[PDB]
């Protein structure tokens, strides 16, 4: 089966918002936007800019792989936990997300050559609130947990789709002031605009192939290509092949 | 002070079977929002489920 | 691993297979190497019985995975301007891939 | 709102063309490395 | 049996991000993303970059 997620997301935020207080004489008091003068005499009117926009883009696709009989269960189920470094050694932190994954099937033949299967799968992330600074999220994507329970029968050797999820979505909104948020000169300095849009895909696909074969080449000439480059052989060692040796030719 | 806001979401989910027999789907993401700051460090964060 | 094989006719062994592998999950090693010094691997779970011929090898379960990450975070109107405008940007891509075969 | 519609067909074109055409373009495809093919193809044809 | 593992990834962050305010002859306080003036009045804007 076929794990596939695709994520996209822009926002963009601009614009001020403004507050605060002025005094006349000891007389009259104007506050601008809940200011109480409970608490400032004197400290005149303040202001706040923002200004921050970014592009989020993220992919991940996994598979599983599991063979069987006919007519006889089977279980996969996998779970690891992905690490990320935080900047910063001794100012010391950590942040991690587990990805788990289960399937469960039972298949069968049928008389002009397709399978037919019975699939319960699951996969995505434990609900966890973490990750608190900004990047911490975006290093590691997040999928949603997902269940499926059905019985789907394909083709020899060709794929179907067993279920999937998309979702669009937009955000406008434009706060300013209403008088003073229209004229033509400096008028926009006053409007405060964050559009916000995101817009993902997932989907589970699934394909059965039957096999009938060994593999070729052999899976002792598989790890002895594997351990001579990625610089781990151990058969050079004049003190241990004294009791490798009883263990690989028999 | 005034405002405009405006919204859209458009969601779907797709699922086959065979005739004469249930199936189950459900989902649910979590969607995070950048608030302001780094140090000065907050999030805000909303589950949407699906069934 | 515990197992139940038998023998068939024409040479090859029928088993049954159980196993498990992994660590357990632990948050720890809170220092940036000292994750990095042993490598972790995930946890998992096979119950399949599969035949073989005699002496071959046969393959009884994987798991593959590849991601990708991008972000270019910003200022609005000063990040475009060619002279300095790549002053103001925050890129951090990420890359990983991992498969893991039984 | 809701629409059903039945299906009788194999996807076309097929799955493994379509996540090869994610990886390559996406900047993740991880077929060219010597060390990591080794125990890839042993999973991809059979 | 054979257990095998293969982990590979690549990492890279650069970039820059600012944050302050500035102050104008105590009649008018302009802030960058977030920085409350009741906390600072003469502390002017920083930046903080990451490689």
């Amino acid at each position: 089966l076929w794990i596939v997620d695709l994520n996209k997301s822009d926002l963009e935020r601009l614009g001020t918002s403004w507050s605060g207080s002025i005094t006349i004489g000891d007389k009259l008091g104007v506050s601008l936007n809940q200011s109480s003068i409970s608490t400032l005499d004197g400290s005149r009117f303040i202001a706040a800019v923002n200004a921050l926009e970014e592009k989020k883009q993220a992919t991940v696709v996994s598979r599983p792989v599991l063979l069987t009989q006919e007519n006889v269960p089977a279980i996969f189920d996998n779970n690891r936990t992905f690490y990320t470094k935080l900047i910063g050694e001794r100012n010391v932190a950590l942040e991690h997300v587990t990805y788990g994954t289960m399937i469960r099937v039972l298949p069968r033949f049928s008389a002009d050559g397709q399978i037919e299967m019975s699939l319960d799968i699951e996969d995505g992330n434990d609900k966890t609130p973490q990750s608190d600074t900004t990047t911490s999220v975006d290093a590691l994507p997040e999928v949603g947990r997902t269940l499926i329970s059905t019985i789907a029968r394909v083709p020899h050797g060709k794929s179907l789709l067993v279920g999937g999820y998309t979702r669009d979505a937009n955000t406008d909104t434009v706060q300013s002031i209403p008088f003073l948020g229209k004229l033509p000169l400096i008028g926009s300095l006053f409007r405060y605009s964050s559009k916000n849009k995101s817009n993902v895909v997932r989907v589970f696909m699934i394909e059965p192939k039957e096999i009938v074969d060994p593999l070729t080449p052999d899976a002792s000439e598989s790890v002895n290509n594997i351990l001579k480059q990625s610089g781990a052989w151990s058969g050079d060692d004049k003190l241990q092949k004294w009791v490798r040796v009883y263990l690989d030719r028999g």
